[PDB]
């Protein structure tokens, strides 16, 4: 009904804590995920002190109405959280214990520079706005922060869930506010990507490379163009999931390199046929024999260079 | 309004029960399903005891307000359930009968190691938190647990719906809680998968294999590469439904094996043509006649080995 | 406020009636549909009688939440209906007149054994739970059941909308309930399926068959395999709309028959080429001449047999 | 409050009017579309003098819970509209003015015959609730009805916005005595559809038709069959724009005719090759020379006939 | 409570201000985006004037229902905003400071011409309800308006966020002529588009154009038609991210020109083969040498003309 008046000027410290229950629906395109957890609060209020001997009880229970509760809201959320108070208890000295279960959808950017083998950090921000009669700051209760063992994200491994102890005090709208930061660290499960994506593309490229052992123009044209169509289909399948980014990713570079290799192979086949028609088989044979070794070596060198550029 | 005081130290026992009406919308990728069922509660409150002879009634009817109802919550739900109270009846001795109907969306992990022929178990968890003056524990009333005869799931067969009698008692947030487990066991209907997926792939593979009785290079290239394109299309269609898993499944292994077989067939065709160009027809004929027998036997052996590995 | 007391022991009879307005969003995959209709009720309450000569000039109209209203619920609904009362009135003798409007999503199983030419029946259930002091049973008012001339589904033909007069009673949750059944009978409009699906498949099959008049191996391979690819694409397009069933459907049987025919055609072409290359042209010519007539007659006989099996 | 008392047996002529603001999200699969528009009811309330003092010439401003607002309902809506009152200004003379913004999802039939060149109409039905006072009849005020002239509905250009007074077609037990019908004429901008769809198919068809100037049977087969595959792929591409319509359409008829023409072209190629290999080159030359003129003329005549059939 | 009387004859000036917090969910079909921001208002009054003689420098926090607060509504929002009144403070001089956090989705038109390199402007319109007692003048406080500099609108980079004053220009207006316009300017990030789309199309087109250096009719036909199929597949890939735009676009014009070029190439190949068969190799060689130069130059000139036409 009214914030607790201070002694002279001291700030009011609120101890927080989040305990995860469920996290799910991590969207790569929209960069959002859904959470379901607890929220714990604690502060000091001398107006609610009591005598245990005379009252005969050691703990009091209050309804959320007719009692002062600080307004704490999240920053990076789509809407207000769906809250329902669980318990409120008061110690004889005046300490208030608060508990609540909520659910919300959080906004957090992602980095896809190493998309198949990347790790991400997810942030949840809590903020409290100071009242004009009292300054309020936040604190972290490390004993009440954690997660259940049944929590799971489909396709991700959860590593740690911590909080930054130092709040960030800044002045906004002619008022001072404090902000905490909870970080959830995850890594992507990349096992399924290898046999489903990587190896078939290598097989198709190797199949297309068999045009350097034949001298029939029509068969080479058929092989190369059909393998190109298959590559286009696989590119459609791959890009159906990865969103557009303003920077260069590993997978996009690999795909562009494959396209360039297909173009160069078509050029080589055309040159060989054109030379063969002119009754100059020696040059065509030399070019074909050179290309047979040239293509895989350059492919492996380029792959090594890209792997060092993006991961080293 | 206030929990019933204990006699000396006995905990409060609450008897539960869930009766299924409708279960539907099982999503494989999201690993969720929706429910619609009854919830029943019963406990003892001596403060509401009366004498049935004088009062003229054997059962008193109360509203949800002005009576203490324990807080029962589901653990693995995305949002708090939508429920409406049906009836509350009070026995003369003090036993309270409670009933409601709810609907909720449940999160449950799934196992896809035998995806076409797999069986799943779905879990529903009920929890209760102890108040500062009384401890509450849960119990199972076997006479009020069951499912309707009209319950159906699209694509699944429902086998049983039971509950583990023994609850789990543990401490969370400096309070004691009790949790129950309700298990729904289902198995997938795999009839539609055979003629829609399995047989056409075998037919396409045999059409690909038919190229060992020919000697024209262009025809062999056309057959093998076009069958590869058809296999790619079928693989994309299949993968559009099965989600990504951190382990290896049966279908993925089969698909990878088919890709490997196609690659080996392309290699064999190229080798035969190259040998025939160099004026060594006998070696090409021997290789072709050997491959004619080699391919199906190896395919059958690999299928048997995989079947034993995944199901035995 | 309270159920009317019985005279000696008789139950209470409530007569209902549903007037349809809109039915739409009939989904084959989810087996659900949305409805939009009115609802009318009536019952006898001797505690509300009055004398029209003196109590007032006439009878008037009132607002909701004014009189004891029986609570009726739908059984097969995903969520509780969204309603809004529109009118209510009382009779001089004591009987009460009630009305409202609702909208709900209904779950109902479907049968696809004759998918192109199938007819379905949709069920809607109303139930009432008896209170401990009075028994309530449901009745059908035939004069208030019907559908608007503006009721229409997209692609379906509505035939009738009746209600089974006889209710079904059973003891559920230690109480007696009465249930009513409303049946909506519809039929599918199959004309659009002929030129969109059926005829292109026949044209492609005939194009595949046209290869029995040529002796060039490469041309036959091209024709047959490319037509197979086209069939695969068309089949994917078709199957992207028909859900999986534990039984066999007409369309699936036809598609599997088409696949088998393609396999046999490939085998015949390979056999003809193999016989031709071994200096036995007469046998290949005889086989081709026989197949020219063999294929269409077998196709027609198989189609007739399937048509008799699935509709006889 | 209470509705105005009767004075001189004059019916309350509630003059309605809909001021469109936003029409958007036209969904065709369910015949649903949202509308964000204004409203204005201008009934006469002279008797309930709202401070007609001359010195109080200022227009009296009221809140929703200040005066009697008539209760009107929509018939073809999903759920109740979101009534957001803007302002209720009443002049001291007695004339009232009302303004609100509502959002609703409207069920209106959509006809997709003549799909590229269709002019659709949208219907909104209003009904007012009866009151204890004299009969309430809905009336149309031409100054109130209008639109913002800044509609963001892309793909359509709005012709006009009018209204027609009609009776109801429901259970008319001296109720539903006035149902207003509003009509929103719209037309589809068809210019982009020509380059987006029509011309590429004609180019593909002509590419197929180039085979009548060639003699190579393999080249003709490759041309026609690969052109058919391209046509199927382009149909797949087209299907993403059109809605799912279970009835005959001009575009579908065009597609079917294109399939038929492909079939006839394949037949002609086969006949030409058969005659040429049976050594009657004169007849083959005559047929292939006649086809060059026969095909385009028949195609154009069929197009003209179909256009006349489908456009009166 | 009522607005302060115009004793000083001063129309009430209410300085506004919006501070963006989160912007997300930009939609290209419904033309809708969601926002989270602060609504800061600062008007003046004569009542609630205090003196620091006794109370000192004391900020007086009042209740949302105790004092008068002006009513402000958005013009182009789907539903009303979700208000969370944060703080109300009154200065002894009479200045009243009001703050609120809201969430709402905004309707704003989009122009998708010059699609890969386009810019957009998002508009928010604020209006204030008028009262008879005194006028309300809306101003802009340049210190309150701003953004969080950490907005994660994916796919775009934000340029600026300012405001201006415009008249309402509404046909139903009475006294609202002080609307405000908040303009958010964004630009699409087009870097990934080049390697993802543009270069593969050029490679495919050049592979198609390699057919002017050959004389094999079958090889030329295979090259051109397979390249056309690949182009159709790549158009299918491109259509996934392209908005469904019912008017002309730069990308659409480019794609149409590509189709036209494919058609012309097919015609040229047919002409060359016809001349070679009719024994005019000089003319055939002249045409095939001219085409090698003609095609790229005409393509570049058409690209330049189209770019000038679409980009001023
Ligand atoms: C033939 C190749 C067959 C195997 C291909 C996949 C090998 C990847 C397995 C191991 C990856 C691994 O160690 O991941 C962890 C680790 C995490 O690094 P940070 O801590 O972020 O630094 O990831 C890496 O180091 C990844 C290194 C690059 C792997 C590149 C693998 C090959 C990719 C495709 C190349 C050919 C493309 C053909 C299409
Ligand atoms: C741009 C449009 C590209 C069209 C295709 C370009 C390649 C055609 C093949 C040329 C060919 O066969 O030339 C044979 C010719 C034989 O030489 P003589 O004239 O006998 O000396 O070989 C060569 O000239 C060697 C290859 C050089 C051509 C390389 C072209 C690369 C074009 C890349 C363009 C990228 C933008
Ligand atoms: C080959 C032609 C027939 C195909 C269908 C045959 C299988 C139908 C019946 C399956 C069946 O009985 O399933 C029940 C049973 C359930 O086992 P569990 O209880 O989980 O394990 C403990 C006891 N086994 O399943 C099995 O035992 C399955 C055994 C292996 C079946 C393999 C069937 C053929 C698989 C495909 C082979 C060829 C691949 C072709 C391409 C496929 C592309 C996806
Ligand atoms: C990087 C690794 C992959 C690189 C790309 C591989 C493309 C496929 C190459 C096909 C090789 C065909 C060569 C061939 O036919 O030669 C036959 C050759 C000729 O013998 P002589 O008459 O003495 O000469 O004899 C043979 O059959 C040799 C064995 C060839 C098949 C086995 C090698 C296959 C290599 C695949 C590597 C995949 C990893
Ligand atoms: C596992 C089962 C499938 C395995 C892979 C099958 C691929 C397709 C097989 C193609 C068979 C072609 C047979 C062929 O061309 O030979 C014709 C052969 C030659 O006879 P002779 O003149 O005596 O020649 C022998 C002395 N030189 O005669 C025939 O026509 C035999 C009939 C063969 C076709 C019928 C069998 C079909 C097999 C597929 C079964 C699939 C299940
Ligand atoms: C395949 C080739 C068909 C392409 C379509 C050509 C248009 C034929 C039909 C167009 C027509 O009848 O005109 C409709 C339409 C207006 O008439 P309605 O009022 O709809 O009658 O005409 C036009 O303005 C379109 C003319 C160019 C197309
Ligand atoms: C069931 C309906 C579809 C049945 C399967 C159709 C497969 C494709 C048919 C191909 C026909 C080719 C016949 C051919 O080339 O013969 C030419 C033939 C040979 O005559 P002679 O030299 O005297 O002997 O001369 C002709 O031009 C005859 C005309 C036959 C073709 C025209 C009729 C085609 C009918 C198709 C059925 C459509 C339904
Ligand atoms: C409408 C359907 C059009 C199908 C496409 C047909 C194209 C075949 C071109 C005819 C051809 O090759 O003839 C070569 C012929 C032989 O020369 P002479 O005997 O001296 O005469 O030469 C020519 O015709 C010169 C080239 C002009 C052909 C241009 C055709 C353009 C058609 C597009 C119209 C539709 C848009
Ligand atoms: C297929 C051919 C398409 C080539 C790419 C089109 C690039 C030039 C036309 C577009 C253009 O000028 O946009 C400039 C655009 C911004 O335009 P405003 O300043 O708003 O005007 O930004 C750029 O400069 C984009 C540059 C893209 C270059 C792509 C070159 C590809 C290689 C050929
Ligand atoms: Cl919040
Ligand atoms: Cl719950
Ligand atoms: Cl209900």
């Amino acid at each position: 009904v009214s914030p607790p008046p201070p002694i002279a000027d001291e700030p009011l410290t609120v101890n927080t804590g989040i305990y995860l229950i469920e996290c799910y629906s991590l969207d790569d395109k929209a960069e959002t995920f859904k959470v379901n957890a607890f929220l714990s609060l604690s502060w000091k209020d001398r107006r609610l002190a009591f005598d245990p001997v005379r009252s005969g009880v050691r703990v009091k229970t209050y309804e959320p109405e007719a009692i002062w509760i600080p307004e704490i809201r999240f920053v990076n959320v789509e809407n207000a959280r769906d809250a329902d108070v669980v318990d409120i208890s008061v110690s004889p000295d005046g300490t208030v214990q608060y508990l609540e279960r909520f659910s919300a959808r959080v906004l957090s950017p992602l980095d896809f520079r190493r998309y198949p083998f990347d790790s991400q950090t997810l942030h949840i921000y809590l903020i409290v706005r100071s009242v004009d009669t009292r300054n309020i700051v936040l604190a972290v209760d490390l004993e009440k922060v954690g997660k259940n063992d049944d929590v799971f994200l489909t396709g991700w491994d959860i590593e740690s869930f911590t909080a930054v102890v130092k709040p960030a005090n800044f002045a906004l709208e002619d008022r001072l506010e404090s902000k905490l930061d909870y970080q959830l660290r995850i890594s992507r499960q990349y096992f399924s990507y290898i046999p489903n994506i990587i190896l078939p593309m290598l097989f198709i490229l190797f199949i297309s490379w068999t045009a350097f052992w034949s001298t029939s123009y029509e068969a080479n044209v058929t092989l190369v163009v059909s393998t190109l169509i298959a590559h286009i289909a696989f590119n459609i399948l791959v890009e159906t999931n990865l969103p557009k980014t303003p920077y260069m990713t590993y997978t996009g570079a690999i795909i562009f390199m494959i396209y360039l290799f297909y173009f160069v192979a078509v050029i080589e086949v055309t040159v060989q046929h054109y030379l063969k028609v002119e009754s100059q088989p020696a040059r065509a044979a030399s070019i074909t024999r050179a290309s047979r070794i040239a293509f895989p070596v350059v492919f492996l060198l380029a792959n090594i260079i890209l792997a060092f550029l993006f991961f080293g």
